[PDB]
């Protein structure tokens, strides 16, 4: 078996940041794991690669002709701890649906064996500012049972870990994709850690890690590293490894309970955001 | 004549408190202005009518029957200063293109003549995170000449200003859509000032105002207020005042110049930021 995971948040609550790192601790620990790109910006792969990105599925079908005439051992590449590495791509923006490359990628790697018995995780990094498209497809199709959505307190971060959770009650009657949790990305904001556990508490989930807002981040992705490969002694890297073993431990998935605006505000109120 | 403006940007940057506070500021001058809400939030209004938020057109279609048993006087809301809004809304998360909404609505203003010569300005209040669907029309459709990004030293905020900057561009051998300029809504931090400038002229356009990060705005807004109906005097409404005068005097309207990934590293590198 394999865990199928993904990561969904608003537009810059750190996704890529979160996912490369706590991927790379899941590959410290020995596990095998692959990462599939599923936002246009392209650059979810890039700290596990050393890379400026990594060229996508769509990019390279259309160099080749088809996305027939691409092997999958073209398209994976392998960066830190062994992890695999796949970037889907997108359309130009105003030209058709930004989430049509997740569509084309999730299933050239399917039918091409990418998902091989001795993968122990597949962590999708998902845009999630729209619920829709391609974007949806990891809901809507089944890809991803355990969605995880980074967020923080800002009253954005947490309006779009709402929305996603409504589009998980969508599709509740098949399948079997599940919230599994919310991750707090930092602002350095007091109360926070407080504010995001009442919100998964609300949604009927739990809030699976704080990570902090540390400097050391930059310092690494500057140096196209994860924290755990730049400086393994980090604090910072304790806490992504925290996170992968609460990842790894988790059972509670559930089928969300999405709140109002009214509940929202009053979070933020409360907790003297 | 009347001026139709889109201001863009990615979520939670800023979008609808600059587009209402600019245009209260607007109306407070005397101008006669329609805000269009081209957002799923839906919340795009909710200063200007001192509400909650606004019911959306999709929402009353669905009420009335079709669309085409609304009435524009059912439809559009006047609040503060005249100031008269609508939202477009949109489709649940995980049901259907998350932009569809904005296709109806600006379609039945156009057909219910809420485009009286008397308007000085209209201002659609757009999604930026995705480029596509109704979120692109604004722009393939040549419904908003002037855009206008609303970003920050923020790397997320200015690949959004980049991508929206990409999709002018397609769309410049018809109709008239031109980038009207950069507001910088700031996060406090150093040089963030420099930094937009920076990109604005790399791109070919100008940052026409810093908003600065202020408090007032939060205690306008738990109060359902525009900071110019809030506190008139406040050092925050005379900002608001100010971007409101550049905005009617702008005279550059260009179609930009997209950068480089690599370009945007260097601009945040060099800034220190
Ligand atoms: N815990 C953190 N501390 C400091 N910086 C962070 C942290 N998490 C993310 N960042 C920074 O935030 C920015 C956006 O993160 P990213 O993972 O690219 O967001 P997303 O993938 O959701 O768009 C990046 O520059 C990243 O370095
Ligand atoms: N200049 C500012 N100073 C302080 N807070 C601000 C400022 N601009 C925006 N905000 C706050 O940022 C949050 C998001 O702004 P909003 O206009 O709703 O973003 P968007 O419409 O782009 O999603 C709101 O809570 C708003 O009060
Ligand atoms: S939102 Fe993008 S195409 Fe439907
Ligand atoms: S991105 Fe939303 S439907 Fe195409
Ligand atoms: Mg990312
Ligand atoms: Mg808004």
């Amino acid at each position: 078996a394999m865990r199928q995971c993904a990561i969904y948040g608003k537009g810059g609550i750190g996704k890529s940041t979160t996912t490369q790192n706590l991927v790379a601790a899941l590959a410290e620990m020995g596990k095998k794991v692959m990462i599939v790109g599923c936002d246009p910006k392209a650059d979810s792969t890039r700290l596990i690669l050393h890379s400026k990105a990594q060229n996508t599925i769509m990019e390279m079908a259309a160099e080749a002709g088809t996305v027939e005439d691409l092997e999958l051992e073209d398209v994976l590449k392998a960066g830190y701890g062994g992890v695999k590495c796949v970037e889907s791509g997108g359309p130009e923006p105003g030209v058709g649906c930004a989430g049509r490359g997740v569509i084309t990628a999730i299933n050239f790697l399917e039918e091409e064996g990418a998902y091989e018995d001795d993968l122990d995780f597949v962590f999708y990094d998902v845009l999630g500012d729209v619920v829709c498209g391609g974007f949806a497809m990891p809901i809507r199709e089944n890809k991803a049972q355990e969605i995880y959505i980074v967020c923080s307190g800002e009253m954005m971060a947490m309006y779009a870990a709402n929305n996603i959770s409504k589009g998980i009650v969508k599709y509740a009657n098949s399948g079997s994709v599940r919230l599994g949790g919310l991750i707090c990305n930092s602002r350095n904001t007091d109360r926070e850690d407080e504010l995001i556990i009442a919100l998964a508490n609300k949604l009927g989930t739990q809030m699976i890690h704080f990570v902090p807002r540390d400097n050391v981040v930059q310092r690494a992705e500057i140096r196209r590293m994860t924290v755990i490969e730049y400086d393994p002694k980090a604090k910072q890297a304790d806490e992504y490894r925290a996170l992968a073993r609460k990842v790894v431990d988790n059972k509670l998935l559930v089928i969300p309970n999405p709140i109002t605006m009214d509940e929202l505000e009053e979070l933020l109120m409360e907790f003297g955001i």
